[PDB]
């Protein structure tokens, strides 16, 4: 951090007890967020903040640059192909994906699956040239159980079908059951926290993300604040996306949020299932017909 203009030791010592250790924090952190670091005067706060932006090389691009941007994004494979393909190409990274539907339609079964394939390193599709292997090394997921409905038995089972040790998958998977909205979100915001101690945190996964809300705020005439909340926390889960280059998903009961995909899902006839992909940046409406079976999500 003393790299920063403006910041000698003492200051970066103030830095890293207020959890801005890397760069990219604090070139993308508000000229407000550091003066009430206090000790930090707004005139050092701009200088670091300005530093560590160009530091990070944050500006305008054009060209070809904006293909290497693009590119820095890596996908999940969700071991449905039908689905992986209606995502072009799976899940992706610095973007939030929301799989909504009724209940027992799967949203829970696609977040354990998706805990299992990210410990599988070819389930991980990525430019050889924008991303390093080292940067999914030995990848992490976070489990924010708001239903209560995590089953370790299903991940190792889930595991197993994909020849990988279900027992690796609980070792690299934190999970953190809230019972409400607040612990929901500060679990999201804690997850900074996990990474900063070493653990390369690569998946994140809110389930569900609206069901505390809704309990919280069943009133629809303080509909207010709930839509407000539910904003703030919508854009923790964004902005971790981008800034640690990690897959999001959120699921939705549903019997229009941040998310930049959103899908719909619905019982077929049995272990047919059918994500209908409604909303995205790039692709078009498409649907993708899967299945639920003991191995998991398949086809
Ligand atoms: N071990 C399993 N083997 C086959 N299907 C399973 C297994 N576990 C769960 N399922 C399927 O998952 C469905 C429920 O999925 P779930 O993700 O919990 O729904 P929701 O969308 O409400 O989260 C079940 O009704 C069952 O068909
Ligand atoms: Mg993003
Ligand atoms: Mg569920």
């Amino acid at each position: 951090l003393t790299d920063l203009p403006g910041v000698g030791p003492s200051t970066a010592e103030k830095l890293v007890e207020a959890g801005y250790i890397d760069f990219m924090k604090i070139a993308t952190a508000t000229v407000g967020e550091l003066t009430d670091i206090e000790g930090i005067s707004e005139k050092a706060a701009a200088k670091m903040i300005m530093g560590a932006r160009d530091l990070c090389d944050l500006g305008f691009k054009s060209g070809i640059d904006l293909l290497k941007q693009r590119s820095t994004v890596w996908k999940l494979s969700t071991s449905s192909s039908e689905l992986d393909s209606v995502l072009g190409g799976g899940l992706e990274s610095q973007s939030v994906t929301e799989f909504a539907g009724v209940f027992g339609s799967g949203k829970t079964q696609i977040m354990h699956q998706s805990c299992v394939n990210l410990q599988n390193p070819e389930f991980l599709f990525y430019d050889e040239e924008a991303v390093s292997k080292g940067e999914v090394a030995q990848p992490k997921a976070v489990y924010i159980d708001t239903d209560g409905t995590f089953r370790p038995e299903r991940i190792m089972q889930m595991a197993e079908h994909a020849g990988i040790d279900g027992q690796t998958v609980l070792d690299n998977t934190f999970v953190a059951r809230a019972y409400n909205s607040d612990m929901q979100m500060l679990f999201a915001e804690k997850i900074e926290d996990l990474i900063q101690e070493g653990n390369n945190i690569k998946l994140v996964v809110i389930d569900s993300l609206t069901s505390t809300f809704r309990n919280e705020y069943t009133g629809r005439g303080k509909l207010a604040e709930r839509q407000q909340k539910l904003g703030r926390h919508m854009a923790t889960l964004n902005k971790l996306a981008d800034l640690f280059n990690c897959v999001v998903l959120v699921t939705n009961q549903v019997s229009g949020h941040a998310a930049t995909f959103r899908f719909f899902v619905r019982k077929g006839k049995g272990d047919k299932r059918v994500a209908k992909l409604y909303d995205s940046p790039h692709l078009p409406d498409a649907e993708a017909i899967f299945r639920i079976t003991e191995k998991g999500i398949q086809d």
